[PDB]
């Protein structure tokens, strides 16, 4: 039928989308800015789609509740139908694979350590030996089912830690991660998104650390509901903004161009 | 109807297939060994096919021809029907996209440079802004189309000095890349794909180097037919061999472990 206005699922995660600080004076689209932001500008015009911006309702990522099985978060939406796209940091993984669509990656990322400086932790075998400083994860996401489903030794007995820590190690938000390795004079460390440490690195008062390698590699797509005719356009408009220089021109715009630490 | 065996079409490129040096004593996937080859085993495990592994008939990675339009390589082993899936470091790019199917990467790279050590060169820029050492490319594959496509002031430079060059500076094969590097007194310098690149310089006799960051970033997929039901449970299959580190331990087993240069 007739072209319709394409809902966006998105989520408010610095750098990707982030109110402007005069949102109050805006309107839709206009409120918003950041890498996914510019992403979804330029997979609109490359698909010659409208779109509106919308920040997802409960604030998660998305995962399956394990009792109701109902999927939440960005993946809920799309799952639900209540939204046809997510331009998002949104991890392609094995489960969310059976039951949405995923572009080609757009960026890539793995799970990584933010210590506050000067924390004496160098990697996870560090994190894993020794109970002085606590670490946890995001809940509702990929890092934390990475974790939960991991054999590897190390990541197996960090697992059996974190999921019986008191007090709780896990939290809502990325922002509450880093508050909590700032204001705990080192004794936590957060594992999060080597993209997400990587920027917060990169922003006063430049007091956390990426510490060691990456804990696994992988990468976020852009992601529709499943056999949506969306997916083939959108995932062809990746691969030029890709092979164009544009992601990585985004990605230095809204990591390094501002970055706040010299 | 009954499975039937799935064609495989690959590449003798190292460390992903190489020939047992025993492969004269040996028949049929038993000659060959490799990253591929390991990778071949998992997916077909997991998936449930029988298989069996060729080598591409032209030894080319994959091109279309200006001229006939007709796809060479591997790439072209699908489009016609020859080969039922590409298991090989075969690069994910639009025009490809458009004409196979690929699953999510198994592996990232970006182009980088490879010099014989001690060469003057520390980056691409260095490359453009100077003659005295030769650059090129293997002939038909991404890199080549990278630097013949880019809007990129430095990249397109480059372009116009090697599709002039003389004698010519673009290879048949990766090894006459590396043969050339290490022959030339490092009056050549070898544009390849950063997990070749990062190889070699693991491999005896120890005299190349790796230099300066990657210039762009990409991943190789498993390729199919465009429409082959063989794509979904491969890309499922993927995902799995990713979220239990199968890749990575591939990737050490046949880049590191067996590392020759200490
Ligand atoms: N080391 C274990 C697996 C290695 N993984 C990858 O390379 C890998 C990924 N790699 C990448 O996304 C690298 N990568 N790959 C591409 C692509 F798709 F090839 F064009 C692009 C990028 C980065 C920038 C945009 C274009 S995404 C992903 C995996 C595995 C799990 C699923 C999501
Ligand atoms: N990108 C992750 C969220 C962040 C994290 O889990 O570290 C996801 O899509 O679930
Ligand atoms: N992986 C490349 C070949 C190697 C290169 O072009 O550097 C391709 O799929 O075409």
């Amino acid at each position: 039928g007739a072209n319709k206005t394409v809902v966006v699922t998105t989520i408010l995660e610095s750098p990707y989308v982030m109110m402007k600080k005069n949102h109050e004076m805006l309107e839709g689209n206009e409120r918003y800015e950041g890498y996914c932001v510019d992403l979804a500008a330029e997979i609109a015009k490359h698909c010659g789609f409208k779109y509106k911006l919308t920040i997802v309702g409960d604030g998660k990522y998305g995962a399956r509740d394990a009792d109701t099985k109902i999927w939440n978060g960005m993946v809920g939406e799309l799952v639900y139908g209540k939204a046809d796209i997510a331009i998002a940091p949104l991890t392609i993984t094995l489960v969310r694979e059976e039951v949405i669509d995923f572009s080609k990656p757009f960026m890539s990322l793995g799970i990584s350590i933010m210590i506050k400086k000067g924390t004496p932790i160098e990697s996870a075998e560090d994190l894993s030996k020794q109970t002085e400083i606590a670490y946890g994860t995001l809940d509702s996401g990929s890092t934390k089912e990475f974790f939960r489903r991991s054999k590897i030794a190390v990541f197996d007995k960090m697992w059996t830690y974190m999921r019986s820590a008191e007090p709780s190690v896990f939290v809502r938000t990325t922002a509450e991660g880093v508050a909590r390795v700032r204001k705990s004079k080192g004794k936590y460390a957060y594992l999060l998104e080597s993209t997400m440490n990587e920027y917060i690195e990169q922003r006063k008062p430049c007091d956390t650390m990426k510490v060691g390698g990456n804990l696994d590699s992988k990468g976020y797509g852009i992601a529709t509901p499943k056999g949506s005719s969306l997916g083939t356009p959108v995932n062809l408009a990746v691969l030029k903004l890709s092979e164009q220089g544009v992601l990585d021109k985004l990605k230095n715009k809204w990591w390094y161009d501002k970055g706040e630490c010299g």
